[PDB]
């Protein structure tokens, strides 16, 4: 009953979303949708837009199955000022929080434009605003947005160009519910899925010998590990990475190992420490990568991330081998 995807506007976003009249809004969620479809393997669900009166004239809401997950203002007649943490000075309007990163902005006449520039402000307009919350929103809730059905509808596309591998391997060798379970951990974590041969292929080579979606998952990440890599280190420079200290990873070994818990404080202290690190790889410049032993990445991806979610956790086994790692921060 419950649009997958929704979202309400006040009637001043009428004409942003109106097929009929500007709708520049409408091609903003076109290539977001495309653009998830090309990059992540994930074609999101489209967007239901419906105007609702008694919100406010200038206000959107974004819903998915019908519950609110965002919401903001957009002025069609005035820019988003967002100061990304370089701007200087003040500029005169409705001072905000940029909806998608939190960060200070300012609505601001369109006359103040290039002074805003010149300022340091990154300057949008108001459609940009509401497509770019879109598209964070649907980043943040890839895995939840990907549903049985759409599961299903991926493997009927994939199966008209790989007939012969989806026939062995769905239902007789993997179930959907099992497809669907390792496909939503991968978008958990930002893997892109859109290479289901690999995909298909490691399922079926492990789900004869491992029916666990968990260690499935861990398989396929390995699988993929060439596109994980260039994902968040693209090209052929420096693989820049937070890493454990050494005393740390030995310590969290032998506790998985039953040779003894670590203190809780120490867990405490653990995440203290791995948002001071994210802060540096921010700061450097490096991505928000931790690096560890594969016996480790499972678990410190879940507790970690539970708090952290920028984070990225893979392990020494998804990088591609032939790359220069350093690690630029180290946690412990």
């Amino acid at each position: 009953g419950e649009d997958s995807l929704g979202m309400e506007v006040g009637y001043r976003l009428i004409p942003m979303v109106d097929f009929q009249q500007d709708g520049e809004l409408l091609g903003r969620i076109r290539s977001i949708r495309k653009k998830f479809a090309q990059d992540m393997g994930f074609l999101p669900p489209v967007v239901h837009i419906r105007d609702n009166m008694d919100l406010q004239p200038a206000r959107y809401r974004i819903l998915m199955k019908g519950v609110e997950i965002g919401s903001g203002d957009a002025y069609p007649g005035r820019w988003l000022a967002i100061n990304p943490g370089t701007a200087a000075g003040t500029l005169p309007g409705e001072k905000t929080v940029d909806p998608a990163f939190g960060l200070d902005a300012i609505w601001i006449e369109s006359a103040l434009k290039e002074q805003a520039q010149i300022q340091g402000f990154t300057v949008v307009e108001a459609s940009t605003v509401v497509a770019t919350h879109l598209n964070h929103l649907i980043g943040q809730f890839s895995a939840e947005l990907f549903g049985r059905q759409e599961a299903q509808q991926l493997l009927d596309r994939v199966s008209q160009e790989m007939p012969k591998l989806t026939e062995d391997l769905v239902p007789g060798v993997v179930t959907l519910t099992t497809l669907h379970k390792v496909l939503q951990n991968l978008l958990a974590e930002k893997v892109p899925i859109r290479d289901m041969r690999t995909i298909l292929e490691t399922l079926a080579e492990h789900a004869p010998l491992q029916s666990d979606p968990h260690e499935l998952t861990a398989v396929v990440r390995v699988a993929l590990g060439r596109a994980i890599t260039q994902q968040w280190f693209p090209g052929n420079e420096e693989v820049q990475v937070i890493g454990l200290d050494t005393a740390l990873e030995r310590l969290l070994l032998q506790a998985l190992q039953g040779g003894g818990g670590l203190e809780p404080g120490l867990a405490d202290r653990l995440l203290a420490q791995t948002q001071e690190a994210l802060s540096r790889q921010e700061m450097l410049g490096a991505p928000p990568v931790l690096l560890v032993n594969h016996a480790l990445r499972p678990l410190l991806s879940r507790f970690l991330r539970r708090s952290l979610p920028q984070l990225v956790v893979l392990s020494n086994l998804e990088l591609s081998d032939n790359r220069h790692i350093r690690m630029t921060a180290t946690i412990g």
